């Protein structure tokens, strides 16, 4: 049983230029944690854009867990969390325009970053991002099943404002495609 | 006029504690040697970070050599590489969170050095390096069109290797905050 929730998105990114709004649902699969679920969320608001769309990344076949697309279908960007295995890693490059991997595990991320790095570099349209999981798991502690969030993005540093918590971290760019 | 510079770093610093890759494009100014591109490719690994941005060349006097900056449009970091006028480094520091001078060049920084101590040391967010003149100049004959470099900082002590070579060095801190 997936248990679907709204979320409305505020969003003032001063990095970006970005200033917009968006009504989001999101059907939370039962394998996907509130931590995770939040971190999708999250993930949107650092990405967000008029064509962002959720995937069904975790019947894991064929999808990510974020997605742009082109008017022509193929994909822009590609948005994978967690710690996708090397194969994972080398199909979202080689299918996507840009791909990224969003990393929120503490520990086993870093370990992760150091076994890997070496390998990553391989790839020019990569983006590897990594969150402190401290943070994540207290941005899954604000998880509702009708959610309202500021999110206000400045200096690489985001905060996730409702009336009922905040989670401010600074995500940590690992790797960013060459502009 | 520009000559076009790739380069991609992999980073290790356990000084630091930051670890990432950053594939970087610089202009060689038509005025800036081999030795002070490279020399500037070396701040960007000392300082890295994912908003660390290389300035407009000696064409422009006035944009630091590598800077960060708010979305204010203040200077976080200011990073000038030689020997800048005390009054440049009194004004770096007015307006930065922190500046860094980044000496090379040989005789030229001790003497600098020997001069200057004293009035920059009334700049408490300042930091002052050295980079010893064999290990900058082996760095300069490292220059390529197309560069790679795993980067390796612990203790103090970085080692900047590549397929063609390699150069070890340890910055002597002279002022820090």
């Amino acid at each position: 049983t997936a248990t679907v929730r709204r979320a409305e998105l505020q969003i003032s990114d001063m990095d970006r230029g970005y200033y917009a709004n968006h009504s989001l649902t999101l059907a939370q699969h039962p394998s996907e944690t509130d931590e995770r679920l939040m971190v999708r969320l999250l993930a949107f608001a650092l990405f967000a854009d008029d064509r962002l769309e959720f995937g069904r990344g975790l019947s894991n076949d064929d999808e990510p867990d974020l997605w742009r697309r082109d008017y022509t279908g193929d994909p822009d960007l590609w948005i994978d969390l967690g710690q996708p295995d090397e194969s994972r890693v080398r199909k979202a490059c080689n299918r996507s325009r840009e791909a990224v991997v969003i990393g929120y595990g503490g520990q086993a991320t870093e370990t992760w970053w150091k076994k890997h790095a070496n390998a990553m570099g391989r790839y020019r349209n990569l983006r590897v991002i990594e969150l402190d999981s401290q943070a994540t798991e207290a941005l899954g502690a604000l998880i509702q099943r009708g959610m309202r969030f500021d999110v206000i993005i400045q200096d690489g540093e985001v905060q996730m404002l409702a009336d009922h918590g905040s989670v401010t971290l600074t995500p940590m760019v690992r790797q960013a495609p060459a502009e």
